[PDB]
């Protein structure tokens, strides 16, 4: 299971515009804000109970049910009906990233008894929106249905004035990946997207490690966000931010900041429990 395009669909811009206008005014969940650097957020379209109040994810066996929000988005409802198997869906969300926001580099599923198969259908995006995986950066285009191997280190950012919205579907984890996307066109091969990021250098590295002189509890959040965003513009690994933070704090020499840095990396990449939240 490599991250890839499963298929491509035609989006109907008129009907899409209508549902996007409703989502622009919708109440988004604050759950998993511990993963957000800025305005990375989602809302529930389908979940276990069909209730708007149910906003965290667990592995379960129920064909997901449309929430009231779900029901008020009839075109997105239709897409879900037509391009996936109903009984295989466990969640469907809209995930929006607004200007200069990202989800912090992480792996998913650590707190879950099992995994999902995570699928993105891109609704509204642009050239300044990126997803990343390990050492790579790529753009998921409008109408593309992508399988995301969320068990690998990854992130996603939006660096445009305009927000980016993806329909994200969690399919029960033992399903056959080739069977997931229904009624889709096979994508043609295309030009590889070349990685336009800057080469990482000893200068850029020393500059980052220089924050050892100023890092404190008062600016920790800002520094973490800056570090998280670097791999969208420099050729470095998703996870390198955590090594940088650890070395920044080792040089600073304050025990509290070193412990936090260890916990940060651990929570996002190594180990966390069900319902556990990372406040930093
Ligand atoms: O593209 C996004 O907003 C989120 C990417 C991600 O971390 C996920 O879907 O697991
Ligand atoms: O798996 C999930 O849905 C949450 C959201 C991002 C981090 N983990
Ligand atoms: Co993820």
């Amino acid at each position: 299971a490599t991250t890839r395009i499963l298929g491509v669909v035609q989006l109907d811009q008129r009907r899409l515009t209508d549902d996007l206008a409703v989502l622009a005014k919708s109440n988004f969940s604050s759950e998993y804000s511990d993963f957000a650097c800025g305005r990375w957020e989602f809302c529930m379209l389908r979940n276990q109970s069909g209730k708007q109040e149910e906003q965290r994810v667990v592995v379960h066996e129920t064909p997901a049910l449309a929430t009231p929000l779900g029901q008020s988005l009839p075109y997105l409802n239709e897409l879900l009906d037509n391009h996936f198997d109903r009984d295989s869906i466990r969640y469907a969300r809209i995930i929006r990233i607004s200007e200069n926001a990202c989800i912090i580099p992480h792996r998913d599923y650590l707190e879950l008894e099992g995994k999902f198969i995570r699928v993105h259908l891109v609704l509204d995006t642009n050239e300044k929106c990126s997803n990343t995986e390990e050492n790579n950066i790529f753009h998921m285009g409008r109408g593309e249905i992508w399988f995301l191997d969320a068990s690998l280190p990854h992130s996603a950012g939006c660096f445009s004035p305009t927000p980016r919205l993806h329909l994200v579907v969690d399919i029960e984890g033992t399903r056959s990946l080739e069977e997931v996307a229904i009624n889709v066109e096979q994508p043609s091969a295309r030009n590889a997207t070349v990685d336009t990021r800057k080469e990482w250098t000893d200068e850029t590295l020393e500059s980052v490690l220089g924050f050892s002189e100023i890092i404190s509890e008062a600016n920790y959040r800002e520094i973490v966000a800056i570090l998280a965003k670097l791999h969208f513009f420099h050729k470095v690994h998703c996870v390198d931010m955590y090594g940088w933070l650890k070395e920044i704090c080792r040089r600073r020499g304050e025990p509290a900041l070193i412990e936090k840095a260890n916990s940060l990396e651990r929570f996002y990449l190594i180990d966390r429990a069900a319902g556990e939240v990372m406040t930093y």
